[PDB]
């Protein structure tokens, strides 16, 4: 999964991620809620007030109205409800033995000249009995004063901030300077409650995330090395620590995210700075009204251009990246997966296609995941391999080919094919999956797509030009009266079946159980499903399709004109070739995908070509 951390399980990593995001959001106490609400309702045609950028960096004396970012009446009470729902409760100064101040929210403040506006929330997670199990440290970073930030042009101020981080280990040492004594109290408090460092989660966004990275660098180091084993997840940090300790999460079109090389200002710092970084998620796009806009992108991408900072705002971090977490595709992804998140206003959402524009980014690598919203989305895949997720609402997909998985989720969803119905084949396994094979043999596996739209020259037909809408029924594609039939197939049961193809070619669907798929002399498509399936080619130019937790299969009679299609499987990295997944056991080639496997019986490794082993 894209947020896997250290050696935690996939699931444990996600739970950590969500806690990190919860506490991070809390640290801002709903600062961008007014702006995000206006953006969602109205669009970004008005751009972004320079005052929100200074609020992000400098801190605020609040909670009031400095414009044009709206109130926000209920705001700190909603932020606090939400952090608590996510399982966290602010820890008091008194609980810590802390001598210093906390404001009316329970926020602690920096301790040395130059850090006195730095803030941090210290929160605790308690089991059903009232015992502390975990501590959360959420840095809200500043500089701070709200006071050097108006004496210059906003761009000259951003530029100087950025250049000040690297020299004299300022960014590195930041958390030791600001919170060195507080963190000793946290160490004392944690131990008294039987916690060790592994039970401490460290997060923050922005300058907060700079602080997460700074703590990691010092965790060696200071506080008796108590936090050396703590968990560090930074959002939208400009810096990366030198440790291997921090998961650095961010949107790729966030101008602040990765702006420094470690903490080094470079030529890329004030333009596109999308070179891959070990600790960082490098390919998560916020597909927002700015990113979608020709007009907005007339100016070069730069952190010095305030409108670019819309991609930095925390509410969209929360909301979009929680939809990654929630994805049916989540466990196919890895740290650098290309992920396009639908982040558009209501106005733009009605008429803009969410797609990988690859704008202000280095060229994307591997398969593309596109995650919709709970509203009606327009989602367009490319002619590569794409995993399209509609989530709730009535979504419409398009896709330019390749190998794909299209999930429409809740609602009434449609796949617009934008070619003729005659140039595609359709199959249907009776277990909810409808398969679409294109004229180039690219296959999409679809769920919850009730309607297909084709562009008939036409006639076809029939009565109906030009675009025509087919209902997806058990017996085929129904345009009112006519059926466009499903390709010939044999369907099994969820037990162990033996299925036999006809000489003309069949789609063979074993479904669950350990099946025995005996193809014939024709061009068959083998889908063994869950279970450990024995599939024989029988002749022909055959296709073996593997999706999900496909099990430990055996393929017999595999030749040069046959194809293994791996789609929606475990253990794949951007640009994997089969040679990464291949070994030999006697005269058989074994291909492993996480804990799934295909043994090609009596096929020597060296005889295999990448053209008939598609890894999507
Ligand atoms: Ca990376
Ligand atoms: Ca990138
Ligand atoms: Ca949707
Ligand atoms: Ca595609
Ligand atoms: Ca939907
Ligand atoms: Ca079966
Ligand atoms: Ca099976
Ligand atoms: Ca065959
Ligand atoms: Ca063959
Ligand atoms: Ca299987
Ligand atoms: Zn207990
Ligand atoms: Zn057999």
């Amino acid at each position: 999964g894209v947020y896997d951390y250290k050696n935690f399980g996939t699931a444990d990593s996600k739970a950590l991620f969500s806690d990190a995001m919860a506490i991070t959001l809390y640290s801002y106490h709903n600062l961008d809620n007014g702006f995000a609400a206006g953006y969602q309702h109205n669009g970004f045609g008005l751009g972004l007030p320079a005052t929100l950028v200074t609020a992000l960096l400098g801190g605020t004396d609040s909670q009031g109205v400095i414009p044009g970012i709206p109130w926000n009446p209920d705001s700190e009470k909603l932020a606090l409800d939400a952090v608590k729902k996510a399982g966290w409760t602010p820890i008091t100064a008194s609980q810590l033995g802390y001598d210093g101040k906390t404001d009316a929210r329970g926020t602690f403040f920096g301790e040395k000249a130059g850090y006195t506006t730095a803030q941090v929330e210290i929160l605790g997670k308690y089991d059903a009995q009232g015992h502390l199990t975990e501590i959360g440290i959420a840095f809200r970073g500043t500089s701070g004063p709200r006071e050097n930030l108006i004496l210059d042009s906003i761009g000259a101020v951003i530029n100087d901030l950025l250049a000040a981080f690297g020299p004299k280990d300022y960014a590195k040492n930041y958390v030791g300077e600001a919170f060195g004594n507080l963190l000793n109290d946290v160490v004392a408090f944690a131990k008294a409650n039987g916690l060790s460092g592994k039970d401490v989660l460290v997060s923050g966004h922005s300058l907060g995330g700079l602080a997460v990275n700074s703590m990691a660098d010092l965790s060696g180091g200071k506080w008796g090395g108590f936090f050396a084993d703590s968990n560090y997840i930074a959002y939208a940090s400009p810096t990366q620590s030198s440790t291997d300790k921090v998961l650095n999460v961010g949107y790729e079109n966030d101008p602040v995210f990765r702006a420094l090389d470690g903490s080094t200002f470079t030529g890329a710092s004030v333009g596109v700075h999308d070179a891959p970084k070990e600790s960082a998620t490098d390919n998560i796009v916020s597909f927002n009204d700015h990113y979608a806009s020709t007009a907005w992108n007339l100016l070069p991408f730069s952190i010095l251009n305030i409108p670019t900072w819309i991609s930095h705002l925390p509410t969209a971090y929360g909301d979009g990246m929680n939809r990654i977490i929630e994805s049916k595709f989540y466990d196919l992804t890895s740290k650098d997966s290309t992920i396009i998140v639908a982040n558009l206003s209501d106005p733009a959402r009605a008429n803009t296609w969410v797609q990988d524009l690859n704008r202000n980014a280095e060229t994307h690598k591997g398969s593309t995941f596109i995650i919709g919203s709970d509203s009606n989305d327009l989602i367009q895949g490319g002619s590569g391999n794409d995993y399209l997720e509609g989530r709730a609402g009535n979504d419409t997909f398009r896709d330019g080919g390749g190998y794909n998985v299209i999930l429409g989720g809740a609602g009434n969803n449609t796949l617009d094919l934008q070619k003729s119905v005659n140039t595609f084949d359709f199959a249907n396994d009776g277990a909810g999956n409808l398969y679409v094979r294109d004229a180039n043999g690219g296959i999409s596996i679809t769920r919850d797509i009730g309607s297909i739209v084709t562009k008939e020259p036409g006639f076809l037909w029939g009565l109906f030009k030009d675009d025509v809408t087919h209902s997806v029924t058990a017996s085929g594609l129904k345009v009112g009266s006519n059926v466009t039939q499903y390709d010939a197939s044999v369907k099994g049961t969820n037990g162990a079946d033996t299925l036999k193809a006809h000489a003309g070619g069949d789609w063979l669907f074993g479904l669950d159980g350990n099946d025995h798929l005996i193809g014939g002399v024709g061009n068959d498509v083998f889908v063994g499903g869950a279970g450990n399936d024995l599939m024989e080619s029988g002749g022909g130019a055959d296709t073996f399709l593997f999706n999900g937790a496909f099990g430990q299969d055996r393929v017999v009679g595999f030749t040069s004109n046959d194809k293994l299609v791996f789609l929606g499987v475990q253990g794949v990295l951007p640009n994997d070739d089969f040679r990464a997944h291949a070994s030999m056991v006697g005269q058989d080639t074994v291909l492993k995908f996480g804990g799934d496997s295909v043994t090609l019986v009596g096929v020597a490794l060296n005889s295999l070509s990448a053209d008939g082993i598609v890894i999507a």
